[PDB]
């Protein structure tokens, strides 16, 4: 217990408009093109998010959750998440999603596990 000790670098601490969902048009994308690294897309790939749209439904606590995440690699997959409109985890009026999940079902069929 103490009351002195020295920090890190300071936080950005940058603000902005709250949310927006006119830009979720574009969640057919592959992750891939929004100029990521590959160590992002091979966590990603992995898991089974190929798409924007998998990554925006990919809520906060999942994305905290897989297994080679990365440091760097989580931080550039939300800012290009971010580059769209939306800072990936902002998850306090998500109701579109069921329909954004029935919707990418229809980008392509490919299989199912369990």
């Amino acid at each position: 217990l103490g009351v002195f000790g020295e920090r890190p670098i300071a936080n950005t601490e940058y603000s902005g408009d709250y949310a927006q969902r006119d830009d979720a048009k574009d969640l057919s994308a592959k992750i891939e093109s929004m100029n990521l690294s590959a160590r992002c897309f091979n966590c990603l790939d992995k898991i089974g998010i190929k798409y924007v749209g998998e990554l925006v439904l990919m809520s906060e606590e999942e994305l905290k959750g897989v297994k080679n995440m990365g440091k760097k690699s989580y931080d550039e997959i939300a800012e290009k998440l971010n580059d769209l409109g939306y800072p990936v985890g902002t998850e306090l009026s998500p109701e579109q999603r069921e329909s954004l999940k029935k919707r990418l079902e229809k980008l392509e069929d490919k299989g199912g596990n369990d």
